[PDB]
């Protein structure tokens, strides 16, 4: 609607580099830009060039071919969202792991948003492999691409934008009843919670995968997981596995998925 626009003032970039930029970050360079195609792709191509983007954070309040999972996409309305891409060194750590790291990214753009709503409504929290879910409607996607030796970590964080302007599926932090969602504030608590759990990645931390087991909507539920290349299987979610894999109950057998899309059965 034209009167959400009124709820969407524009992101305060030298507030920001104030807040994160400086002793105590691990952020080394902010930037906010008014329009790209997309963010994620704007950090591969620096990384492609030779930059060294870890700690590197891009910022775009509009976002015009956005990227999705599997060559799909993502669509955005300017100032409706948080659209953000950071880069991660991650040759330190073996290959094995790095499926954790899109993990990580999810459980903290959840913990940056989970106190603003007054009551916590049912299906609130993490769908695997990548989605922040609240009332059963999309309020994040998270997208993790490769280019060594690093990996760039993309957001999108539903905050006004309304699900008539992106999709039927989606959700925002408005339509789950924030009358008034400061987007400077929420990004500032996101980009914290996600050094945190970028750092607790590096290091194995074991508080990494218990925090994401207590937030699973996909744990002990009956899912339907569509595999790369179409086909579905049907079973109960059990447990993540070290490589951030979904391993699925099959009437008894173990299946263990590494992408996929989930689907929550009754
Ligand atoms: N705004 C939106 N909110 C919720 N759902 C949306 C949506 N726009 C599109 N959809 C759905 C959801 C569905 C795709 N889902 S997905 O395959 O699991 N992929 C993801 O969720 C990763 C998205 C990462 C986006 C960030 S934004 C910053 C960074 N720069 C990028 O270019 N990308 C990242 C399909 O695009 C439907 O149309």
């Amino acid at each position: 609607v034209t009167d959400r626009d009124r709820l969407r003032p524009p992101l305060d970039e030298r507030s920001l580099r104030d807040q994160l930029i400086g002793a105590g970050s691990g952020w080394r360079q902010l930037d906010v830009v008014a329009q790209t195609g997309s963010t994620n792709a704007d950090l591969l191509a620096r990384a492609a060039s030779g930059a060294d983007i870890d700690g590197v954070v891009l910022i775009a309040e509009h976002q015009t071919a956005g990227r999705g999972r599997h060559g799909r996409g993502w669509a955005a309305t300017a100032r409706a969202q948080i659209i953000l891409s950071v880069g991660v060194r991650v040759v330190d750590v073996p290959v094995q792991a790095w499926g954790w790291l899109s993990l990580a990214a999810g459980l903290a753009v959840l913990d940056s948003v989970a106190p603003l709503i007054a009551v916590p409504p049912a299906e609130t929290g993490l769908k695997w492999p990548n989605d922040v879910l609240a009332r059963g409607g999309k309020l994040a996607g998270i997208l993790a691409e490769v280019a060594q030796p690093f990996v760039v970590l993309g957001v999108g964080l539903n905050v006004t934008q309304a699900p008539e302007e992106v999709d039927p599926d989606a959700t925002s932090l408005l339509d789950l009843g924030v009358a008034a969602p400061d987007r400077n504030r929420i990004a500032s608590r996101l980009l914290r919670e996600l050094e945190a759990r970028i750092i607790q990645w590096r290091n194995a931390n074991p508080q990494l995968a218990a925090d994401y087991r207590a937030r699973s909507l996909t744990i002990g539920s009956r899912v339907r997981v569509e595999l790369p290349g179409g086909q579905d299987v049907v079973g109960i979610a059990r447990d993540i596995d070290d490589q951030g894999r979904l391993c699925l109950d099959v009437g008894g057998r173990t299946v263990v998925v590494s992408a996929g899309d989930v689907v929550h059965l009754r």
